[PDB]
């Protein structure tokens, strides 16, 4: 497996654990995503994701929808997978998390926005 | 169904995106012809992949861009809205990620805007 | 007055209005914010704002703080004052909105992104 | 001093350094802004900030503008300064940084988004 192949098990700073299936001959791949955090934390359930990798790059961007099977609301995760001189790796990301809200006028209010590192589990 | 994702859309900025069909988990593949990049004359069309939600008449829903022509990569979310009228509007948010060469450069890499799309 | 100073009164895209005084020889200004929607809008009251724009700029870029009365939030706004041809001024902006959590641990839900569009108040 | 007043002297994840002065009773301050990173290190100068902060919230919002002395950019931060239990103080932000572009037609590709948490020199 080479280096930023994002195939595996992943968790990040808010203890959240992500894994990623096979990554095809186009950079797409899947996986399931539990979140640690949530707008209701006891109604939390494993989530799928889908998403596509850059492969030229050692350090490639890469970006992923999360649909939350436990809310109406749909995150994405944009970032870079670096690696460092030891072969460590962390995923640097920024996200974006979309509530649903039941009156275009009321749009302004239902985006977040925030940022996780991921690293091997 | 209104704000099923399949068919053509354009932006606020004159990019165009076609979403094929969306499976049974909400999930769909697509097209996407920017308007405007970093290097304007590279662009080509690029694949997009996401997932929407389903049972909503104005569902969430997200995707991610693979620019072909450039290092970086984007991602959307937004909800489709659907007038009394059965005017379709999707209202995203967008980040795109440029590459850097070092972690340390990483503050630097990430835009943010929106974008309203409507059906072609 | 010059195209793009902040001076004045401003309606955005929200159905917001603010108006902002003189702007001193480093570019600070302050005025007063009318929001047009809030996460409780019955609580709404005018609120104060500070800010600071670059001065020689044909289009300058500009930022603005929010301290919000009704309310434990803040905002901030940043963007550019571009002109048109025909003198027409548009400030187009990004937004973060800031609310209140009681433990570090939920830090994580605290901040909504936007954006807004502002243009001068005919007359 | 009470805790989470903004007056004194802080710094960044990125070893970015500010000095705010004096809150008034309105909750408002000045200070300077020393930036670690910028698209041109080698223009680095001093630089003016200007913000608000709640001031009766014992872990209180605050924001403000930074005007870079050493381009046309302008960047903003928002946040909530938190208290632990032993005392220690620290604020979490979030950021835009805005470019300045030639055009209006450009304005899609001039902001960054970021965030940063500051501590107590
Ligand atoms: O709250 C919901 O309804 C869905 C879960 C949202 C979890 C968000 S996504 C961004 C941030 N990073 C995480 O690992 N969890 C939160
Ligand atoms: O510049 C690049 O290298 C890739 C193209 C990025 C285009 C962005 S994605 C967000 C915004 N919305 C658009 O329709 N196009 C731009
Ligand atoms: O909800 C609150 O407690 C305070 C009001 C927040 C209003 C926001 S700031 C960003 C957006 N633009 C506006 O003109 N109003 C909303
Ligand atoms: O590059 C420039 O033209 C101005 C300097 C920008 C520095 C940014 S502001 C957000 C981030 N946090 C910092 O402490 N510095 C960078």
């Amino acid at each position: 497996a080479r280096k930023c192949s994002l195939t595996g098990e992943w968790d990040n700073d808010l203890g959240s654990i992500m894994t990623i299936g096979a990554v095809n001959d186009n950079g797409e791949f899947d996986g399931t995503y539990i979140t640690a955090v949530a707008d209701n934390p006891g109604n939390i359930t494993l989530s799928p994701l889908l998403g596509i990798q850059h492969k030229r790059a050692s350090q490639p961007t890469f970006g992923f929808t999360v649909h939350w099977n436990f809310s109406e609301s749909t995150s994405v995760f944009v970032g870079q997978c670096f690696v460092d001189r030891s072969g460590k790796e962390v995923l640097k990301t920024k996200w974006l998390q979309r509530l649903a809200v039941d009156d275009i006028s009321d749009d302004w209010i239902a985006t977040r926005v925030g940022n996780n590192d991921f690293t091997r589990q």
